């Protein structure tokens, strides 16, 4: 009677589509269709595909234990085609899904509403990803916000709270789907299966593991988040991002659970933990703002993503891109993160800032290139969140980070790795190199680098581009961009 | 502006009156009116009066951290006269509270609404005690239930889940309270304050401690509630009893958290633990049924509580009552539990029936007598739930226990205390008595009693009333009454 279409909500708690299909009375057919060709350039990358293959298997058993035959797995190049074969094949009255906010889904999914409503299907879409809908939060003239601070300040002062997380169905009734077939989905090249499976050393995809990681963070490093959130040398953050990208966890549960921890800590005098919750919710609000930006000010053609860097003369150099991917740049904080991104599919947010800032400030390679690599290597590769991050580090946002400027690697090192233990964990070659030079080995005297057993150029690479050359080329590239910009 | 009248909702999370008042955007003056005169024969007990005063200081402290000036306290024989007087002193506009369901408050609250409306006061009441309101769960012809099982299975198949718990106010503001005065309430007589304080050996009243107790049960004995809920030789139940009576913990939060614990365990193959939450929610539902029976079938005069034994020949013997009070009855399980009741103001459910079944079926004293003792010595002294519990053991309603019948103590012991460790702990005199006789020492050979250093009559009392002489008396008292029954 009702189809529940899964997309990026691979959970069973607080899933309004599935919870309303079950409470309608009739049967519920839960299904997922793999239509990546519809995603154009944003076709899910290598390691994100490896997550879905485990997340779906994991969500299958969850569904089956609640009284389902299966999760129907359909394959297509058009989602409507596969979806309305299923409404026919499995003969339903309704199609329920929770609506997304990326520019691809926003118009593909309104082509589905009409396509399906022309063959008599009733369609309803629900909120599964945001505390507040993007249209629900505006300024005093009713307009979208343009910076993050006024926007998040509004959500924190909204006249109602984010809806409480719904319970899962008591059980779901699917009927006999012994008839209905499921297409064996292919997510992994045979050639890559053996290295993709090593991602499980660090991660376990699934609604169940997302829930255990949240109560692990809530009862652990959340109390110190106020003071440690920027450090990459301890597990200072929640490690929930891939779980949240695929919707395996409610953000409305996280909001509600964290607000309860705050009330208790406030009654215990734990003032530093109370601010920890304030700051961690802000990080949850940055995910809200990523959707708010892609909905209210989408990529257009009149003005694209990185539109302020149109006439920026990028260095085109595949050699440099190869050194960056391999973490052989010779900048230890960058190399350390590029090694961990390849090995685990994840990076602390500030190491993301470092590796991406280095990409467009020192090597000054097309940001597209690095945006694509991120898409193939991140387990939490998220359309709106990746766009917001690259927009932030390149200075397309007014909120964003300054354009005409390069970070001193010691500034990065002292903030995200003060004792150098992040570099030493991922680059053991430099273990015996003192903290004083571990983030800029090129500046150390030969005696100090010989004591550390480091030969810059054989044991560990030389700086592929020197800072002073990078800054000189950055001013020459921006002046080139600014004389060009006025010429229009 | 708004005045939040606290009664039996001593908590900040999922307090709809408080949440609604805070969300109005005005000012929120919290207050407690002490009017025990309005409860007549249900004047709050001795140890319940101690818990309240502990809980109020706890709640006042947490209110002030939220920004309130204080918790306003008023002493008057009539609630309304005090509630009116308060909003006169404050210039308030509204009076919010959460409605109760005992036959006293249902009528006193209702008159307050009309009385306060007349004087120009906006008044609204909210549900905070129950999963569903009683007038929502009816049979298929729309009439109230009369047995527990059909009621609870309708609550469990109800078309909508019980409302998820509300968030506490992020802040409350009340303005200037320096003229708004509060008169210190007196809950304890000076000569009993010391003896009362020792209740803190076993209980710390307060919503925070209710929260911590719930977290402790969920991560602890809840998994083993299916096989151990009857045992009293260990901490097998939640011990959330007095917290839930004073509304220190939202039952709706308990429901949602347990239901979600059920889902994770089911998915983990932990069937026993899954089964355990089923029974634990049933115990929550018994508290729902407690308000159902008092809302639908209240008792005053034509069928007052225990009307069926109107015609019972009660043994009016104040000597036997005192021996029951002091746990000197010679029945260990009875004496053990009677000590703990006086010691810690709490008793396990099954021990609540052992000392109660014994009070009316062995000593056969007025059930109204042992009712007033429970009222004075139970911290979780609850009008509706005490009503249900007595009706259960006396057989006053079809769900109840069989009347002409007396539990063999070894039956009780084997279900509630397999190794006799419960009474060894509360009656260390019997510590050396082997388990076989520990629940019936009078049937032991003198050689065994002396080997344990027991001498019935001097070391540990002789059974004040024998069982044979009591079921005999039971027949002679029941047919004398059925003879009186069919004679009118
Ligand atoms: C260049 C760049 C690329 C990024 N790409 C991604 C991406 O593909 N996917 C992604 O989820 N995040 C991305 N981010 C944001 C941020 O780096 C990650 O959210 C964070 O590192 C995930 O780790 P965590 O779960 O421990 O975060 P926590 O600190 O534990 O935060 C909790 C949750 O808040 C959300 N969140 C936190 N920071 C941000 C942020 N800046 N923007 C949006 N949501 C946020 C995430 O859902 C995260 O799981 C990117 C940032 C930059 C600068
Ligand atoms: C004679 C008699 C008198 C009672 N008097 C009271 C009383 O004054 N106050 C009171 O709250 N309960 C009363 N009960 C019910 C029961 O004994 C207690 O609720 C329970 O033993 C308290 O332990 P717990 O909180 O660990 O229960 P749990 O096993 O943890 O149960 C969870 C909660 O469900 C509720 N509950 C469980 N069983 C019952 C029940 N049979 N009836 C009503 N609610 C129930 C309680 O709120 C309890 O805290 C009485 C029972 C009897 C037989």
């Amino acid at each position: 009677r009702i189809v529940v279409w899964f997309r990026r909500d691979l959970r069973v708690e607080d899933n309004p589509a599935l919870a309303a299909a079950a409470r309608a009375g009739g049967e519920v057919v839960p299904a997922y269709v793999w239509s990546p060709e519809e995603e154009g350039p944003y076709y899910p990358g290598r390691v994100s595909r490896w997550w879905i293959s485990q997340s779906l298997n994991h969500l299958d058993a969850s569904l089956r234990r609640l009284g389902a035959g299966k999760l129907v797995t359909r394959r297509s190049a058009d989602a409507a085609v596969a979806l309305l074969q299923l409404v026919r094949d499995t003969g339903a009255t309704h199609v329920y899904f929770n609506h997304l906010y990326d520019p691809i889904s926003l118009v593909r999914d309104r082509r589905l509403k009409e396509m399906l409503a022309a063959e008599g299907i009733v369609v309803q879409s629900f909120n599964s990803d945001l505390l507040y809908e993007p249209w629900e939060v505006v300024d005093d003239e009713g307009q979208p916000f343009t910076m993050f601070d006024p926007f998040w300040n509004r959500c924190l002062s909204m006249p109602y709270d984010p809806p409480a997380p719904l319970l899962p169905p008591k059980r779901i009734n699917s009927g006999d789907l012994s008839m209905c077939p499921s297409e064996d989905l292919i997510f992994e090249d045979e050639s890559e299966r053996g290295s993709n499976a090593l991602l499980a050393r660090a991660w376990t995809p699934g609604w169940q593991n997302a829930d255990k990681a949240l109560t692990a963070f809530l009862n652990g490093p959340l109390a110190d988040y106020s003071v440690n959130r920027k450090k990459a040398d301890s597990a200072s953050t929640s490690l929930l991002s891939p779980h949240l990208h695929f919707g395996e966890l409610s953000v409305r549960k996280v909001f509600h659970l964290v607000r309860m921890k705050q009330l208790v800590w406030s009654n215990e005098g734990n003032h530093a933990a109370e601010e920890s919750c304030t700051l961690f919710l802000r990080s949850i609000g940055l995910r809200e703002y990523s959707r708010y930006l892609s909905f209210n000010h989408p990529s257009s053609h009149e003005r694209p993503l990185l539109a302020h860097l149109r006439f920026f003369p990028w260095v085109v150099d595949e050699s440099y891109f190869k050194i960056w991917r391999q973490g052989r740049t010779g900048y230890p904080l960058v190399d350390a993160g590029m090694r961990e991104l390849w090995a685990t599919g994840w990076l602390h947010d500030r190491i993301r800032v470092v590796v991406a800032s280095f990409f467009v400030k020192v090597l000054q390679l097309p940001a597209r290139w690095g945006m694509k690599y991120f898409w193939d290597t991140l387990l939490d590769a998220d359309l709106e969140s990746d766009a917001l991050g690259w927009q932030y580090i390149t200075g397309s946002l007014p909120d964003g980070r300054e354009l005409d400027r390069i970070d001193n690697p010691q500034f990065e090192g002292y903030k995200f790795d003060p004792h150098g233990e992040y570099v030493r964990r991922w680059i053991p070659e430099l273990a015996r190199l003192p903290t004083e030079w571990i983030h800029h080995p090129w500046d150390a005297p030969v005696s100090v680098l010989q004591a550390a057993g480091i030969e810059l150029g054989s044991n560990y690479p030389l700086p592929i581009v020197e800072l002073d050359a990078a800054k000189g080329r950055l001013q020459a590239a921006l002046s080139e961009m600014w004389q060009l910009e006025a010429a229009s």
